[PDB]
DNA sequence: TCGACGGATCC
DNA sequence: GCTGATGCGC
DNA sequence: GGATCCGTCGAGCGCATCAGC
């Protein structure tokens, strides 16, 4: 059935005014996506920090008009050292962070350029572009080494400052967040493996699905639908992308949003708003 | 990956 | 520089 | 014999390299 998300809360659960508007977005194809029109998309939505996934462009083939976003001027780019044109993410914020940095720390890891570390006055961000099972499994097994691997980054470092992990974490944790759950139960992103990890990475961080947190029994609502066979129209589709929260920042949460109309991309941005 | 299929089975 | 085939990863 | 849980083949996009010109 069809979904349309519910209207912008703004306001934190106790009154405050939301403060803090962030939006993450994989666009397969940074390019493609700013060919359909995607920054135009962003400026309407105007963030205070955008995090991209799936960029599949290096820093010196980046479009200008990326340049001309006055409102999120500081950008970080980090891409595959071996792989053109595969995989990538993006950051780009209104207000430069204190810390950036790329990667989590292990070396079989950080070599594609999934991951970057923006710290701010108040809270952590993280945006991860997690690897893919891949069609018929062939990369699983790497994908349960990295969830532990990324796991044990985030919990060694929400221990100083709170936690906002977002993008696309290629899982859809339980049923509900999936069109077809049982067609699906040995494809990449609702394996029992890659599942169980999603509650391994909620129970350890710890961290909260922002948008089950506020709509625990919700149903429909995807961020990614296959090119293929026009899922998209037919709302036959995936929630992959996510923003989990440290658990002391669930005070401060406004809303989650999954913005289910906005194109450019086989995957549909996500909205946070934090009261901060 | 999804939505066609066949084939096999449970009342 | 441009197009189109072929390959690859989702 | 209607409602299953299966295994299979069909299914769009973007980007890289390469060859031709």
């Amino acid at each position: 059935a069809l979904y349309e998300d519910p209207p912008d809360q703004k306001t934190s659960p106790s009154g405050k005014p939301a403060t803090l508007k962030i939006c993450s977005w994989n666009v397969d194809g940074l390019r493609a996506w700013i060919k359909k029109k995607g920054l135009d998309w962003v400026k309407e939505e105007a963030p205070d920090i955008l995090c991209l996934q799936e960029t599949k462009c290096s820093e010196n083939k980046l479009p200008a008009e990326l340049q001309e976003l006055p409102g999120l001027s500081h950008q970080y780019w980090s891409a595959p050292s071996d792989k053109e044109g595969y995989s990538g993410v993006g950051l780009l914020s209104r207000q430069a962070p204190l810390k950036v940095s790329y990667g989590i720390g292990d070396e079989e890891h950080d070599q594609e350029g999934r991951v970057i570390v923006a710290e701010f006055d108040s809270f952590v961000l993280v945006t991860a572009y997690v690897p893919n099972a891949g069609r018929g499994l062939v990369r699983l097994e790497y994908r349960q080494r990295w969830d532990e691997a990324f796991r044990k980054f985030l919990k060694g470092l929400a221990s100083r400052k709170p936690l906002v992990l977002c993008g696309d974490l290629n899982v859809a944790h339980e049923e509900i967040d999936l069109r077809n759950p049982k067609g699906n139960k040995k494809n990449a992103g609702f394996t029992p493996q890659e599942r169980q990890g999603f509650g391994e990475l909620l129970q350890a961080v710890p961290l909260a699905d922002s948008f089950r947190h506020l709509y625990p029994n919700t149903p429909y609502a995807y961020t990614f639908w296959t090119y293929m066979m026009n899922a998209r129209s037919k709302n036959v589709g995936w929630r992959l992308d996510y923003f989990l929260l440290s658990h002391s920042l669930l005070p401060a949460l406004c809303d989650s949003k999954i913005r289910s109309k906005a194109l450019g991309s086989d995957h549909c941005p996500i909205t946070l708003y934090l009261a901060l």
